[PDB]
């Protein structure tokens, strides 16, 4: 029993973190096979950041302008190219610690683990979700650019996020491992703000199932609701629409607990309208939305 | 910016996890140098668990009764001994992935990362605290025994917890890596209950400093309090006493934010008496107590 915000073991990713320096900018890179992936803004100076033309800035660089360090050893850069907002540095050595990996671009609502790094050294691991407004609520300081987010599927590391920036509200923006930003953000130091965020409804329902699996049932009720009437209440509280596909994905949890999805929706509706009345669910006084249905099944079934 | 429940990168510990089987009981072991450490209850049967005499049960075992598997390879057991509630199995191979390590017995209020494992395979990592009642609020299923808790200090892994059991309230009990239980618990399937828990006051204050460092200041006030008057209010809310040593440990955070410890105590007193009035601190509607002052400095300073 128990339910924690649980990250994937980070070992397979720790064995891929390197330091990348270009001029006075040092950040992290991801070394897989003979390629090091990092944010392309590693080529910028403070003046360039305001409005950079990355194609020009990269044309002015050579392989020797990039210093890649894997622990105590230097990896010679033998080639370079830009793919969207990432820079790919071909190196002379294939990483012997390269795990089985994939690059995936996730959807909002999906969770992942972040391995926060500084100077190519892993510092900590935590669990995030891609918010509906395409930001992540991470914990990143200057030097963390190039830190990655990932999921582990059996023995395959699926990389889904690379860190690039912090928005004025303290939330974070970045790209997939092919350098495409999540959301409308751009890698330039200019006025950008996250849109209004919403609650990931399917994940709140998944976490209410986790609470039931763990013996927290106080919020359950005899009522059911229709998907339409639930969505009418959900919109009012800035919750994402619950779809029939979401109801289907919650099927296994619904069957394991004997509580139909629309029955759980009536509990969520009652919680949204009345609050918790001084009570907690899984040690939280707020409705948690950063566990997917898969995270709940994984953690509760091992 | 940002503040998350952050675990240490688990790689160094993942490289030490093995599976240990004795009869039909399979659990996890920790392989460091040529020794595998695991819960001694691996030698018990369901009938033995009610009231075992471990000295007898171990005398009846031989090295060949223990099956140690490190991934796909079998590690031959060449010796065995019991130290408190842990079993130490000497094996024919020294772990080539043995990090720089120490075994430490932590105090209540200290935090650590748990690498949850099943059949010698790491499943997830999360952050815990040793509660004042000597339990941990973990997330563990059957098969997780032998999973360890640790801190990483520079390049040294300090192991502090090995998982053994779950109490009726859903919280967890275990030992240090030398097999001494935290708290009054014993490794036998009999009536045991955790005592009433309290809030780790020094950690709540550390997290209020983390909130200020991250721009959350709504709870601050112009008042100060005395250590005695704060402790009089703290006892009323089941909070641990705040000591002068705690006030000293919070010194660096107090100096970085310009808010004296007793000034922050007046904020905590006001929060305990009035509540949050619909507001949150670092995304929480409860006062968090599972970040130590060191965790805050580490995460906020990188
Ligand atoms: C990152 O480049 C790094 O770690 N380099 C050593 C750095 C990470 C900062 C933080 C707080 F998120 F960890 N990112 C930046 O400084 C980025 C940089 C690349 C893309 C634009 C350029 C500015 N920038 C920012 O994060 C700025 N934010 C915005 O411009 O938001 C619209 C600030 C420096 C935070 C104002
Ligand atoms: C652990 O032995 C294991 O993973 N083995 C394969 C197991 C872990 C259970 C859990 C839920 F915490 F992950 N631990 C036990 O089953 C222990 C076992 C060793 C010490 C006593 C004996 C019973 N036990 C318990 O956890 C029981 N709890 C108590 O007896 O609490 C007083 C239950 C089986 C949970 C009732």
């Amino acid at each position: 029993s128990g339910f924690r915000k649980m990250a994937f073991p980070s070992g397979k990713v720790e064995g891929c973190m390197v330091q990348v320096t270009c001029g006075t900018t040092t950040l992290n890179g991801l070394w897989l096979d003979d390629v090091v992936y990092c944010p392309r803004h590693v080529i910028c100076t403070s003046e360039d950041m305001l409005n950079p033309n990355y194609e020009d800035l990269l044309i002015r660089k050579s392989n020797h302008n990039f210093l890649v360090q894997a622990g105590n050893v230097q990896l010679r850069v033998i080639g370079h190219s830009m793919q969207n907002c990432v820079l790919k540095l071909k190196v002379d050595t294939a990483n012997p610690k390269t795990p089985k990996y994939k690059f995936v671009r996730i959807q909002p609502g999906q969770t992942f683990s972040v391995l926060a790094c500084y100077n190519g050294s892993p510092s900590g691991v935590y669990q995030c979700a891609m918010r509906p407004n395409f930001t992540i609520k991470g914990s990143f300081l200057n030097g963390s650019c190039g830190s990655v987010g990932f999921n582990i599927d059996y023995d395959c590391v699926s990389f889904c996020y690379m860190h690039h920036m912090e928005l004025p509200t303290g939330v974070h923006a970045g790209t997939d491992l092919e350098g495409n930003f999540y959301g409308p953000f751009v890698d330039r130091q200019t006025a950008q703000a996250a849109g209004t965020d919403t609650t990931i409804t399917v994940n709140v329902l998944a976490w209410l199932y986790a609470a039931v699996i763990n013996g927290d049932r106080w919020f359950l009720n005899r009522f059911t609701t229709t998907l339409n009437d639930f969505n009418l209440v959900a919109m009012k509280y800035n919750y994402e629409p619950l779809t029939q596909d979401h109801v289907d994905i919650l099927g296994p949890l619904s069957a394991q607990t004997g509580i139909a999805v629309l029955d759980m929706c009536a509990s969520l509706k009652e919680l949204l309208q009345n609050g918790m009345n001084g009570r907690t669910i899984l040690g939280s006084a707020l409705l948690e939305d950063e566990f997917t249905p898969f995270d709940v099944v994984r953690q509760c079934s091992g």
